[PDB]
């Protein structure tokens, strides 16, 4: 590892969100920021709410500058009003660098805080087309690169416990790095396999096969990719197409037949519990994701386990049992491959190559009878048609 000073500088858990600690302003005022590859603002808490412990005083900082427009940003669940400026922008265990970077100053919101997280902001790590209110407004990651030399490419290592983190311990424990402008070699085993960013907007990819168990979906590859494929690390589940994840939970429960589970355990509502250690992993199958290949022809496959899609969560109880929520879910957006998916891998956004590289993560949880993999190359023919076109 050529980048010590940024490893293990993330906090949190999938359901939550993983954030990084920054800086805003001048004196400089500490934040605890999201990390998001499916957004592309940087927008932190700039006014009091019930959730918020600390904000960004604009009045404080002497290099605040007011851009006098105001943005509205609604989402599926959650929206927010915010103010836009632009200030001096830190990441205390990051490069050592300062940049003066957009800032949408939240003002009001609904939903969009999340009580027991520890952040106050977002960090939009895609591309200014899909800025908010418009690509006019640089994209942090574009205002770095642009102002200092630091490369064109950053790096997550998410890292899920394996088990649930009460209050006091996820604020105590390590929850993965991010690598600014590099590649750290001790946070990953293996190779890295290297598929191509479809387009600039959302970390858009293009998936040509799916299996559980070895077995093939069988679907029309264009259904993974409908109507895109995206890699957000702002997402806790593995999300699927509609009909893509109607095929996948009818596989799953096939393979994992010997043990029958409620509707409401596939439908991500409700949790299930084993008595504590006894958590049958062999039951549920592997999946795996065929990525398009560097190479024409070429594909290359990433496999994850039950222990990064099944969630650990902390009985109702909070007995001694082993509990988890089934944190595969349908999409009416396309594939999100959110935290579920990154927690089994080391995740290059290599944006200088316009390629996002895979590798096994050397924090995912797994047994001593199977570990996630990225494995390579298979021959795939006609991959340009697994993507969609409106
Ligand atoms: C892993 C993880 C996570 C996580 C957990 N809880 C809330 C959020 C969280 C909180 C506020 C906004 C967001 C968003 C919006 C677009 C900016 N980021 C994102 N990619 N998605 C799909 C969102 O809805 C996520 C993220």
């Amino acid at each position: 590892g050529s980048f010590v000073e940024m490893v293990d500088n993330l906090r949190g858990k999938s359901g939550q969100g993983y954030y990084v600690e920054m800086t805003v302003g001048s004196p400089p005022q500490t934040l605890n920021i999201l990390v998001d590859t499916g957004s592309s603002n940087f927008a932190v808490g700039a006014a009091p709410h019930p959730f918020l412990h600390r904000y960004y005083q604009r009045q404080l900082s002497s290099t605040y500058r007011d851009l006098r427009k105001g943005v509205y940003v609604p989402y599926t669940q959650g929206k927010w009003e915010g103010e836009l400026g632009t200030d001096l922008v830190s990441i205390p265990h990051g490069p050592n660098v300062t940049v003066r970077a957009n800032i949408a100053a939240i003002t009001e919101s609904d939903k969009f805080f999340i009580n027991g997280s520890n952040w106050e902001g977002i960090l939009g790590l895609a591309y200014a087309e899909i800025a908010r209110p418009d690509d006019s407004l640089e994209p942090f990651f574009d205002s770095l690169v642009k102002q200092t030399h630091v490369p064109n490419l950053f790096s997550l290592q998410l890292c899920g416990a394996g088990f649930p983190l009460n209050q006091s311990e996820v604020l105590a424990s390590v929850g993965g790095s991010m690598i600014i402008g590099g590649i750290d070699h001790s946070l990953y085993t293996g190779s890295l396999w290297y598929t191509p960013i479809r387009r600039e907007w959302y970390y858009e990819v293009i998936i040509v096969r799916v299996e559980i168990n070895g077995q093939d979906l069988k679907m029309d590859c264009k259904e993974y990719n409908y109507d895109k494929s995206i890699v957000d690390s702002g997402t806790t589940n593995l999300r699927l197409p509609k009909k893509v994840f109607e095929a996948a939970v009818k596989s799953i429960k096939a393979a994992s037949s010997t043990e029958k589970f409620p509707d409401g355990f596939w439908l991500g509502e409700q949790l299930v519990c084993w008595q504590a250690g006894t958590t049958p992993w062999n039951i549920f199958p592997v999946i795996s994701l065929y990525l398009m290949g560097e190479v024409t022809n070429q594909s290359f496959r990433i496999t994850i386990l039950p222990q990064q899609y099944l969630r650990p969560v902390e009985d109702v109880a909070t007995s001694q049992d082993d509990c988890y929520k089934f944190a595969i879910s349908q999409s009416s957006t396309g594939t999100v491959m959110g935290a579920v998916i990154m927690e089994g891998f080391y995740v290059v956004f290599d944006r200088a190559r316009k390629r996002i590289g895979f590798a096994v993560s050397a924090c995912h949880v797994h047994d001593e009878f199977r570990t996630a993999a990225v494995e390579g190359p298979f021959v795939t023919l006609d991959m340009e048609d697994c993507g969609y076109n409106i």
